[PDB]
């Protein structure tokens, strides 16, 4: 009877089943976050995670901040740790890592697949709209013309988003993908989405129809706030921003590669540097916009500030919220929109640490949901997410859309449009 760093106690299916409601038990899913979200990566009939389990991919074991990730997830040494993956062998290194850091109650569950997944009496959970947040393997099967799940279309295009930075695409991209500058879909004068006529033309010239499956991704290139255009390095936020605009426009099937470009290279897939020419299409094929409810403008936003069933959600950094900084080198006014619910997004305007993991995949949606619920950000409301110009608000909106929330929007204008009118009220300082 000795603590063994390399020999781990097995917990049975019946034992784990009896502990699903225990507050001191932490069930840890070491598979990829995509599988955790619901993707049936091994052909399992039921995808997702054990109900109540948290996400901690074994891939993160190479992260030097691994222990900080665990502690911020509130996984404490006094908790009973139960690990599972597709196989118990995949949990071995994670079990050792917990034990090496003072966690003495660590077990491995061996029968998640196919025992737990293969019986509908064992409760499981999943991200409702998980098929919109695709893993790298799914994209690779798509461009390879192989049979892939959650895909029934015959037309697709992979789009590499960037903000006035073609080098982000030319330095390395997914094979066959074409680049889309974010200026194709949004105006530099308002930093709002372009008019329906411009969107129709831009989408056609990039080879996108309403019936085309669009797979969007961006490349994170460490934005530096001191640069003139730090947005040129926050490629994946722009990709989700373009996903918002295309879904608003009328593209029926829009996918986002979870984690952006880094997920493609972390999977070990081949990289291309070809400047792929566009293959234009003559007609977009649907009225624009087909989903106008996704976009909220300033008159509706002011109305939502006065409504009981509606709220605006400020997806900005804390220094922006208290008026310490504007967040952008092209915005002079500092402050916040009065009456909006604050949802701290990250360190500055070009990072989304509170909505992402270190590998830029979306944060465990249960954590996003519970943090939102503490501030009254709940699905029974009409919510309009916003930030400075709508990039970060789009990413927060997309996270809510993935949860199946029925009435989420983006207030496009954001702090940029709000503060450009000197007659609009604003608050400042610590609340
Ligand atoms: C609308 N542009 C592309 C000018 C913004 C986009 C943006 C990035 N993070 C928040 N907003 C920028 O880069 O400042
Ligand atoms: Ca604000
Ligand atoms: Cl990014
Ligand atoms: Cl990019
Ligand atoms: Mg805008
Ligand atoms: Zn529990």
């Amino acid at each position: 009877k000795h603590k063994n760093m390399y020999d781990h106690t097995e917990i049975t299916t019946d034992s784990l089943l009896a502990l699903l409601g225990s507050e001191k038990v932490k069930i840890i899913d070491v598979r990829s976050a995509d599988a955790y979200n619901g993707w049936r990566m091994r052909g399992e009939v039921r995808g997702g995670h054990i109900k109540g389990a948290k996400s901690l991919p074994a891939k993160w074991l190479t992260d030097p901040e691994w222990l900080n990730i665990v502690r911020f997830k509130q996984i404490r040494p006094e908790d009973a740790i139960v690990l599972y993956g597709y196989t118990p062998e995949e949990c071995e290194q994670t079990a050792t890592r917990f034990k090496e850091n003072g966690y003495n109650n660590v077990s491995v569950f061996h029968r998640f697949h196919p025992d737990w997944t293969g019986n509908d009496a064992f409760p499981m959970d999943r991200l409702e709209q998980y098929n919109r947040l695709v893993p790298a393997e799914w994209v690779n099967g798509l461009i390879s013309g192989e049979e892939i799940p959650e895909y029934d279309n015959d037309t697709f295009i992979v789009c590499h988003a960037h903000y006035r930075n073609r080098d982000a695409y030319l330095s390395g991209h997914i094979p066959g993908a074409t680049d889309m500058d974010t200026l194709a879909l949004e105006s530099p004068e308002t930093w709002n989405r372009r008019t329906p006529e411009e969107l129709k033309k831009a989408l056609e010239e990039h080879g996108i129809t309403a019936s085309t499956t669009v797979v969007l991704y961006g490349k994170f290139m460490h934005p530096d706030n001191a640069d003139e255009f730090p947005g040129s390095a926050a490629g994946h936020i722009g990709a989700i921003r373009l996903a918002f605009i295309m879904m608003y426009a009328g593209v029926e099937d829009v996918r986002v590669l979870n984690g952006g470009y880094q997920s493609w290279t972390d999977a070990g897939f081949a990289i291309s540097k070809d400047d792929v020419p566009k293959t234009t299409v003559p007609e977009f094929g649907a009225p624009i916009p087909s989903r106008p409810e996704f976009a909220v403008d300033i008159d509706e936003a002011k109305e939502m500030l006065q409504s009981e069933d509606s709220d605006l959600v400020a997806v900005r950094s804390y220094p922006e919220y208290i008026g310490e900084v504007s967040g952008y080198n092209y915005i002079k006014k500092k402050g916040r929109i009065p009456g909006a619910i604050f949802a701290e997004a990250g360190s500055d305007a070009y990072h989304m640490e509170n909505y992402r993991n270190h590998d830029h995949t979306t944060r465990e949606y249960h954590e996003i949901e519970d943090i939102w619920a503490k501030s009254g950000i709940i699905p029974k409301k009409h919510l309009a997410f916003y930030c400075g110009t709508g990039w970060r608000g789009s990413e927060a909106w997309f996270n809510a859309l993935l949860m199946g929330w029925p009435r989420v929007s983006v207030y496009d204008g954001g702090w940029f449009e709000w503060s450009n009118d000197p007659e609009n009220p604003y608050e400042t300082g610590v609340p």
